[PDB]
């Protein structure tokens, strides 16, 4: 045991941080690429489905949020088709309202449900150890990546 | 007093929450009224100078926390002027980044917060009756009113 998940801040920033790469593709729009463009808008969510593979393969019985995992799977397929269609450009923020609603419904600050003992003497031997922010780290990873899209004006040699 | 439960959550991103109000000022930079401009900037900024005011008003205890505080004060009023310079671009981005690093450096394991006998009795009584997060409610507002921006560019005649 030397390093391992122990970054446990108790932090409901990662439905956050998934939204956040949803209005970033604005720009995208304002300069669309093609080989860049393809491996920016697939490496995305490639790197979301990784997380939730690994995150749904080790349960320790049953995972309710695969119900609303695959509701949410097909919006981002909808949305994708009704954006070329342009119905309205405010019900972005409508529908964002919706989602901002079910995170204060679905968390709980009342009751909350522990009865798995055993699970938890499993992840402390993990969070005994030591973290350095995987989550945060990657965030910091793709904003690395937006700045050479500013830095292309020099790159070229115009502005 | 003692015995009254203010609720005191040491929160991560308490600075982070102050940070998004800086986020949102792009959506004003897209045509920015005066009379409009002046409601919407000084009446957001009010909401969190209010706070420091009140530590301020009432402190007698470290002046550490003072010294950052003034450099705070100073580097928001900074960006002002570098908005209508419109010299360099990166540097904006660069100057947020520096903020970002900071709070990381600052976050260290050797350095802590000290709990004293009181603090822990104070801790007990504080969670017992409740913890309340007016901060981050009060940052939701933030959403209705960019929502409004929003509107402005629909009469205008793009959508």
């Amino acid at each position: 045991m030397s390093r391992m998940p122990s970054s446990f801040d108790v932090t409901e920033r990662d439905l956050d941080d998934m939204t956040f790469g949803e209005r970033i593709i604005y720009h995208c729009k304002k300069q669309p690429l093609v080989p860049i463009g393809c491996l920016l808008t697939t490496g995305a969510v490639i790197l979301a489905a990784q997380n939730v593979r690994l995150g749904n393969k080790w349960k320790a019985q049953y995972y309710f949020r695969w119900r609303v995992g695959l509701q949410a799977a097909t919006l981002v397929a909808l949305v994708a088709g009704s954006f070329i269609y342009g119905t309205s450009g405010k019900e972005l923020k409508a529908k964002e309202e919706q989602l901002k609603e079910k995170a204060k419904m679905r968390e709980k600050l009342w009751i909350q449900e522990l009865e798995r003992r055993e699970e938890e003497t499993e992840a402390r031997r993990k969070r005994a150890e030591l973290a350095r922010m995987k989550t945060l780290e990657n965030e910091e990873e793709i904003k690395n990546l937006e700045k050479e899209l500013s830095d292309l004006e020099n790159k070229l040699g115009k502005k």
